[PDB]
């Protein structure tokens, strides 16, 4: 079947999962476990990495039969592709592209200070810039049901995972926003992603590797 | 008529720009300048982020009448789509896909030691992985005229301003490659792109902004 390689963590194979899921996708999972401290040791991967017949080698990866794929947001958009949730209208087009790298932009910038050894430091500076992220997300959704309409496509899997990547490191980060927390709501309320939660399947964390500062476990 | 903002700069509007030339596009460019140092003033662009309806206030920004549209890689897609510039077969798409991310990321990669400040001591082992990032490039065009196949998408402005970007960073780095020496000559070869180049429009540089430790002018 299908597989999907990754480290034995949620990081940027979160969203994937979600979709494969919901999408009702045959799948299997090559985890990749990472060695403790001071090594990290990351063997595991690398002595198999150049051996996968991946163009750019890299995780996550996606085999499909002759099809092998890299890029977290080109295997979404692979996946999505087959069960026509990549956006229909102009419109929706636009809202995934803008959706799509702005999520990576946001979910890079908790990266960079959760793997950075003055985390602590920086925290501060980051709570403070939070809310007007959000707002973003919040005012870019309005009382639309889905991020790029009414119907929902893939670009719901990755906000949903910004969002819940910052409920979990700022609790109360969404409470200023109603809309952001019925959208997460009616994502996890999805027959599918409610399933899927409640199964052995589920791998809500660690967030990041054990190499992070905060979230490695 | 459409028009395009971003710094006063090459950065990340350059294969915006190349593709708005190639597709013979009616646009317009604002222009932001940043102050020089020690204060890097922004204002310029600061006094007027969230006072043009972009859901995502960024630069670049392209806005086409209704469509306001804000991330690189969106800006991209949005123009490509209306010229028939992002793939057709699902093998182009796959191509495309995991090309537009990758590009970023060894863009990113680039930019992250050049507004290092410590850029110099950085250098040696970035010269030092750097053959093997072209040579998975070289390797993934192989014997095909374009990226995606034998047609151009807009990933092939995406791939040549990384291969340009280092071939200015390191001018020896794509002897070893002749394919991608050919893929830029066939790029700039391209009768709407050799007349760009050769206009007053034409912006290669600086590379990066005035913070920036290297190509910063
Ligand atoms: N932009 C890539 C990032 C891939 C990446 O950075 N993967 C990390 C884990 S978060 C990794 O361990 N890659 C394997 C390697 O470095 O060889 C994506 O979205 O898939
Ligand atoms: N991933 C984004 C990055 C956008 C970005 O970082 N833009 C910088 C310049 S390289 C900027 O100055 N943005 C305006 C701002 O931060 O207010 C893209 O591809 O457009």
């Amino acid at each position: 079947p299908m597989i999907l390689g990754y480290w034995d963590i949620r990081g940027l194979a979160h969203a994937i999962r979600l979709l494969l899921e919901y999408t009702d996708s045959s799948y299997e999972e090559k985890k990749y476990t990472m060695g403790d401290a001071p090594d990290y040791d990351r063997s595991q991967w690398l002595n198999e990495k150049f051996k996968l017949g991946l163009d750019f080698p890299n995780l996550p990866y996606l085999i499909d039969g002759a099809h092998k794929i890299t890029q977290s947001n080109a295997i979404l958009c692979y996946i999505a592709r087959k069960h026509n949730l990549c956006g229909e209208t102009e419109e929706e087009k636009i809202r995934v592209d803008i959706l799509e790298n702005q999520t990576m932009d946001n979910h890079m910038q908790l990266g960079m200070i959760c793997y950075n050894p003055e985390f602590e430091k920086l925290k501060p500076k980051y709570l403070e810039e939070l809310p007007e992220k959000l707002k973003l997300y919040s005012e870019f959704l309005g009382k639309r049901p889905w991020f790029a309409g009414n119907k929902i496509t893939f670009v719901d899997f990755l906000v949903y995972d910004v969002l819940d990547l910052h409920r979990i490191f700022e609790p109360k980060c969404l409470d200023a926003f109603p809309n952001l927390k019925d959208f997460i709501s009616r994502f996890e309320g999805l027959e599918k992603i409610s399933a899927y939660m409640k199964s052995s399947r589920f791998l809500p964390r660690p967030v990041f590797s054990k190499m992070a500062v905060w979230g490695n476990k």
